[PDB]
């Protein structure tokens, strides 16, 4: 993994940092130096990750799975409550006020949109060096996934390092180990991830999924017929992006949404849960159904779009936890959705471990057939509380069961997991333009992005009688970060 | 004019400065800061400068003619020479040793690289007052170190931005070049691309004028190691560059689109990476650099003004790459035509501009007279009495920079721009100037490598660049801090 680096030296370029940084600014893969305004690039490997046609393929195939186990479990409200009691009991002012939504809103008699959009992703790791798969699942989550914007940009500025070293290699000269990405065609080629378009596109289509449930328009026509004697209704809604107090990984939501307004001609406003308290005012129009949500007497929030929440410090004030609330009460298509959210809770990624008890019946309805095909890729985990046999699971061979606690430490005696060895490397990788550090135990962790809106277990809502309205892959992203603090952005080249 | 910020104030449209430098870092229209690594938005216009088709049709066409006059001139050695020398006396320790390098490499009888490459930028500004005029105005010729030829084509992108943004905001509520409508249509630039393809081609020519792998084999036959396989563009950049979007916005099509190799070094690193080495006596010497980087073109991002030539090792360096084999753009002879004094000199017609730049062809220089302010010579090497006695029948419209010129009330407009994270009104108080890039690639005078038996291999008209300023401001450009990057928009 310091082929490039190597390459580069030894084909006479003293000057490419300059170089890298420069193609950094031009795709505009950037972030805030902590001095004043004034950006400086991103933390970006000077090689991408290789991986099998096949493999990526598999995982490619394998969202759609993903976003449905998550559907399925997340409107599962009764389990979702019962099986994370004891969390909540445990962590009360996070975890526990997180349950208590799910009850006000979704468990008591109290209506609720039932629509919800899912921009989840999906973290494997491959396995170091059965007929499951190399590439383990180590991380689900749906809540303000990052880098589904600036991905696509990785590949191009990989790309850039392909070009450059072609004319560079040419020069001396000799193309004869020819790792063939550089050499673009065919046995091997950089992946662009198609993530910067099909979750612009998936924003908009849940807004447009929002407009066409609720009749805006007669909503409107409604909204005027009681003013006909202080505010009027906008002509169209817009994406609510939910920012911390603190906001980070700007670039990304910019990507994202300013292709939103661009090409799906969407507005999206920007708001803390404390400035929500407020600025937004639900507004119910009929008893029966979840109110609108206006923001500032006048938006229509169509799409209340988490870029946070995902930590406790985003809830300092009962305030918070109020326009938190109001949001999930309102009938704006949320991402996540509380269920959504919920999902993301380790506890829930061990429970999904347990094949014939939550895997099988609750995320795929008995289809063990599907099920059966994400298991491929799980690492079993096993709980500590109650459950007489949470004894004949410790008395179970060989110092293989886990910073994190493993070997000597973890003997000594949270939860356990079967041990695995991942793929780790050494990678040139490049920070803040001008630093080349040569990592040691780099691993690399794929991540494969999912776009779902789906609704009412049982409804028609989107068609063959689905209710799922969509449910695809939605490109993918790459992390390369040390097994043991911050990752590079890192990039797939696919050979078959 | 007003309109783009009282549309956004009224729409009630938010946070738009931090939407805006979002785009500029997106779109990569970018400068460094004053303090190392950083970079912020360069200063960008909100909403583009209206020209109509007709008259930006003209302005492109002259573009040709204002490089062949440029070519003319230059290569007019003894007549350059004798121009600047009371301008070389007044001032030594620049335009002296520049003028000496005239002398040593093109006039005492050493040879020298004939082929020349121009990537000029005229600039022109519309007075605001029959069509025996234009009413656009030419204030400066630029040939060395052009700017924005690269941005240029991002700032189309990002007042596209706005007029999306803005289109959706007014529908949002509700409800002129904002709509596409054709009859007032945004036109991109096509800078960032005809002047790299200018590069790559201008390094085409020289390795076939030497013949390259001809050569590289006979290196071989006659301590001297292993020269690389094709030649570079040698890219000769300032100290301490803030600018480097534009120039690497279109250096890396050269690497990406054209396949050829940039490499950038100050003077003061060339002095030590650069020697030369003569093949025939008669040829000039090829410039290798770091012993394996063959030169073939020399670009200049670099010095204009005299602070890039801290040391006399830094004139030598330039001298260097003068005497080599390199195309220079610009060439000394080019350079030169950047100066002040052959502005006002290719005022006068029967004179300088018809025998001299246009060999007599008096119809091209009628062409280009067309958007000339009047500027005649005070300080007379004639009687220069009859323009001093014509004035003061009418004396209340000519300044003087030295030399009498007449004196254009040049057209005020209204805008708003985005500089240093602030948004700036500007009512009826802004000034634009358009301008014209163009590329050129010629051999000798009367030779007969390019086109049609003319010694010209190329001349085209290379896209456009605009900038606005405040009209009360200080004099000059972007780079001085003062002045905003902005756009054409089209009007039938
Ligand atoms: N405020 C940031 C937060 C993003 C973030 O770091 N969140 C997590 C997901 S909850 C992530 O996918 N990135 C860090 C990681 O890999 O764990 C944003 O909206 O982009
Ligand atoms: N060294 C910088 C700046 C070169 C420069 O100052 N160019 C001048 C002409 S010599 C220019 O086009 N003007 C800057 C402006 O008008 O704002 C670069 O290469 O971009």
């Amino acid at each position: 993994g310091h082929m490039v680096l190597k390459l580069l030296l030894e084909l006479g370029a003293e000057r490419y940092a300059e170089q890298f940084a420069a193609k950094c600014h031009e795709l505009g893969m950037v972030m805030k130096e902590s001095a004043g305004p004034g950006r400086v690039p991103v933390p970006v490997t000077l090689q991408p990750s290789m991986i099998s046609r096949g493999e990526f393929g598999t995982l490619c195939c394998m969202q759609p799975l993903w976003n449905e186990a998550v559907d399925n479990t997340a409107r599962n409200f009764t389990f979702l409550r019962d099986a994370l009691q004891e969390t909540a009991a445990s962590d009360v002012n996070f975890t526990g006020k997180l349950l208590n939504m799910l009850q006000e809103v979704y468990l008591s008699g109290g209506p609720f949109q039932q629509l919800m959009l899912g921009i989840f992703r999906t973290d494997y790791m491959r396995e170091g060096v059965t007929t499951a798969s190399r590439w383990k699942n180590v991380e689900i989550n749906t809540i303000s996934c990052s880098f589904a914007g600036l991905s696509p940009l990785i590949t191009e500025f990989h790309q850039h390092i392909a070009a450059y070293l072609q004319v560079l290699q040419k020069a001396r000269g000799k193309e004869d180990e020819n790792m063939s990405w550089i050499w673009g065609k065919g046995n091997c080629r950089l992946e662009r991830s198609v993530s910067g378009d099909v979750v612009p596109k998936a924003i908009a289509d849940a807004v447009r999924a929002w407009v066409e449930q609720q009749k805006f328009a007669s909503l409107r026509a409604s909204w005027e017929q009681f003013q006909q004697n202080l505010g009027v209704l906008d002509t169209a809604p817009v994406v609510l992006v939910v920012v911390q107090e603190n906001e980070r990984n700007t670039a990304d939501q910019y990507a994202l949404l300013m292709r939103v307004l661009e090409e799906h001609r969407i507005r999206f406003i920007f708001r803390t849960l404390q400035e929500l308290h407020l600025s937004l005012k639900l507004h119910s129009i009929s008893p029966e159904q979840p109110p609108l949500a206006v923001v500032d007497g006048h938006y229509p929030i169509a799409v209340a779009y988490f870029r946070s929440t995902y930590v406790p410090e985003d809830f300092p004030t009962d305030a918070t936890w109020a326009a938190r609330l109001s949001l999930e009460r309102s009938s704006a298509i949320k991402c996540p959705s509380i269920p959504y959210h919920l999902l993301t809770f380790k506890k829930l990624q061990q429970l999904l471990c347990d094949v014939d008890r939550v895997l099988v019946p609750v995320a795929f309805c008995g289809d063990s057939d599907k099920a059966g095909l994400l298991q491929r890729h799980f690492v079993p985990q096993y709980s500590l509380n109650p459950k007489e046999v949470g004894e004949e699971a410790v008395e179970k061979d060989v110092l293989q069961r886990p910073l994190e606690g493993g070997g000597n430490l973890l003997s000594g005696e949270y939860v356990v997991m079967s041990r695995i060895q991942f793929h780790v490397s050494t990678g040139s990788l490049l920070a803040r333009g001008d630093v080349v550090q040569l990592e040691r135990n780099m691993c690399s962790e794929v991540g494969i992005f999912g776009v779902i809106l789906s609704a009412a277990k049982g409804s028609s809502v989107g068609t063959n009688g689905s209710s799922v309205l969509f449910n695809t892959f939605a490109g993918y992203t790459v992390r390369s970060k040390p097994a043991d603090g911050v990752a590079a952005l890192d990039s797939l080249a696919v050979v078959p």
